[PDB]
């Protein structure tokens, strides 16, 4: 390169990873030196322009050549933006003579973007061990039933008229006549989750457990809560959480592991006390008494059969959250004895809460997404963090999360559906998460994550539940039509992308299902050894993620995106390692020249694919490897 009235958009980078901001979370007293990549004398002056919220205006900061990365090949310009309280968000123009482009969070652009921008926001954390940690989510009746003296039998009791029915282990989860799907159980409990926590945290290596909803509730899913202050009989009782929880907190049984709980807070289930439709209580409900002392604790257009409710299902009645200082929301998260803070505070101690449709709460009966939404989870945050400035607060939303992350004052993440669930399963399977035909070619896949990471600050992409399933879609490798190599490719992304690997119980060997409540088999622990490639391979890719940082909170630059041959590269990288992601989504191999050059991998140097052991020497640039269909290498150094 020179300067030649030409701005090489190949040479062109920046992201908030390790080489190019020195303070990726900073404080208000903290500046941020922000360096950005060229080719080696491509450019003639390069400037920061960041909005200051502070004042709504934009300002200019000039930047100036800094160094030569160590092959010699590149520029890196610097500049720094000011210490504040204030949010803000910033682009780069840069000039070589009488060429000029843009660059931000979307990339190279030959015109000013008025969108994508890298966010600044003083003061907003996110726990450091989410970001570098693996999630296995356990939907409790369907992972290991570790004592069958709790199991609810068939017509242990009713609900709503209806019989409770046990499924023998492995069996559908089909209801039979008679009996109803929200009501099937086949035994999973804490007990079970306790003495499987050898194979989380040593045989697969996951050092974070998400629960689906434990307390007590008449379903087997349990969003209808019934109490929140007691686990779930059927499940145990809050000494045996309390067990669980130390054995998860251990550093005796694997690496220390953290608790993260399903927090089911925009409504409760019809039998709850304060509601209390089929009268299981001797005190008034609200359905049952205008008088209630919980009336207020919800609303009626209608009185009692016509109520507020999660997506108009009667079974769910929905809070009313009121102003500041409610009592629904003192029950909820504000009171020391609240559903939040008694479960963040001793004798428990969790580590995060996962926001049950989250969007949703609101006062009055509102729908959210508004202005009052926004004010109690911000709220939230404040008596969450308040407690344990390092518990994680996550929260549901299966589009772009950006108005409950991107002003650093409510969650820490939301559940990636859109920037990650979606796009891999489009790309892969040829199928969206709901099993219908959709599919992407490798640039469209490419171009949709970093659409979407985009939409988020750094240390909120690093921290984002990154599944392939989950309770609520079909099963991954349903989506796959069986194919196991889909998953391992899955599996391989998954394990090197951005955000929080979250397995979900069962997907680590390949276990299909169909849409609810077909989502939510029982686990096959003959399926669960190393025997299984799909666990075997899992195993392989958590013990590779934890050994390098630069997977967890690493730079991401695009290598190669190739829709002839469906070869999708990127590499992961940071300080000290350098890593090049070899994907291939074709049905057939295909032998591929990695430009690990773009990473600045020193010629003459070597990469070890992690994937095979096999060794490589990095020559002219390049790194010659063969990638079988459906199938991935991990070149690091
Ligand atoms: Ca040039
Ligand atoms: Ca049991
Ligand atoms: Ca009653």
């Amino acid at each position: 390169a020179a300067n030649d009235n030409n701005v090489e958009w190949n040479g062109l980078f920046h992201d908030q990873g390790p080489l190019f901001d020195n303070a990726p979370e900073p404080t208000s007293t903290q500046s941020v030196t922000l360096k950005l990549r060229t080719f080696k004398g491509d450019i003639t002056s390069a400037n920061i322009k960041y909005w200051d919220t502070a004042d709504n205006a934009f300002h200019w900061v000039p930047m100036v050549w800094d160094s030569n990365d160590p092959t010699g090949t590149f520029d890196y310009w610097k500049g720094t933006i000011p210490a504040s309280p204030s949010i803000k968000y910033y682009r780069f123009q840069i000039n070589d003579g009488t060429s000029t482009a843009w660059y931000n969070g979307n990339g190279p652009s030959s015109t000013e973007p008025n969108a994508d921008d890298f966010y600044i926001i003083p003061n907003f954390k996110t726990p450091d061990w989410l970001k570098n940690g693996v999630m296995y989510q356990i939907f409790p009746d369907r992972f290991y039933n570790g004592d069958s003296s709790n199991d609810v039998q068939t017509g242990s009791y009713t609900y709503n008229g209806t019989p409770t029915e046990k499924k023998a282990w492995g069996s559908s989860v089909y209801a039979d006549p008679g009996y109803d799907n929200s009501l099937v159980f086949f035994g999973g409990d804490l007990a079970g989750i306790d003495q499987k926590l050898g194979y989380i945290k040593k045989t697969l290596g996951a050092n974070i457990l998400y629960l689906n909803p434990i307390f007590k509730a008449p379903t087997n899913h349990k969003y209808d809560t019934q109490d929140y202050m007691a686990v779930d009989p059927a499940f145990g009782d809050n000494s045996t959480l309390q067990t669980l929880i130390n054995d998860i907190h251990s550093t005796a049984n694997g690496p220390k592991g953290y608790l993260i709980l399903d927090g089911v807070f925009n409504h409760t289930g019809d039998s709850h006390p304060w509601f209390d439709k089929y009268n299981n209580f001797s005190s008034q409900g609200a359905y049952e008494s205008q008088s209630s002392p919980w009336y207020n604790y919800y609303t009626f257009y209608t009185w009692p059969d016509s109520y507020a409710s999660f997506l108009g299902f009667n079974s769910l009645p929905k809070l009313n959250y009121g102003n500041s200082g409610s009592a629904v929301r003192g029950v909820i998260y504000n009171n020391s004895n609240s559903v939040a803070k008694t479960y963040l505070n001793p004798p428990y101690s969790v580590d995060g809460w996962r926001l049950d449709a989250a969007q949703y709460v609101d006062a009055n009966g509102n729908n959210g997404s508004d202005v009052t939404n926004h004010q109690i989870w911000s709220e939230f945050r404040n008596a969450v963090k308040g407690v344990n400035s390092n518990a994680a607060i996550i929260g549901e939303y299966w589009g772009n999360a950006n108005p409950w992350t991107a002003q650093g004052n409510q969650w820490d993440a939301a559940t990636n559906f859109d920037g990650f669930t979606q796009p891999v399963s489009e790309w892969i399977t040829g199928k969206d998460y709901q099993n219908n035909s959709a599919s992407i070619s490798t640039t469209q896949f490419d171009s949709w994550l970093r659409g979407t990471r985009a939409n988020y600050p750094t240390n909120v992409q690093q921290s984002m539940m990154n599944f392939l399933s989950n309770h609520d879609i079909t099963r991954f490798a349903t989506r796959s039509g069986g194919d196991l190599w889909k998953t391992y490719l899955a599996l391989i992304f998954q394990m090197t992308y951005v955000g929080t690997p979250t397995i979900y119980y069962g997907d680590e060997y390949g276990m299909q299902g169909g849409a609810d409540p077909d989502n939510r088999r029982s686990f096959d622990w003959s399926q669960a050894t190393p025997s299984n490639s799909a666990v075997a391979l899992t195993q392989k890719l958590i013990t590779i993620r934890n050994q390098y940082p630069a997977l967890r909170t690493g730079s991401f630059m695009t290598l190669i995106t190739d829709d002839t041959n469906k070869i999708y590269s990127y590499g992961r990288f940071d300080n000290v390692n350098r890593i090049a992601v070899v994907l291939n989504n074709d049905s057939v191999s295909h032998t591929v020249n990695v430009p690990v050059w773009q990473l600045s991998m020193p010629n003459g140097s070597t990469v070890t694919d992690k994937i095979t052991g096999h060794s490589y020497t990095v020559q002219n640039g390049m790194v010659t490897v063969a990638v079988d269909g459906h199938y991935g290498a991990v070149l690091a150094q």
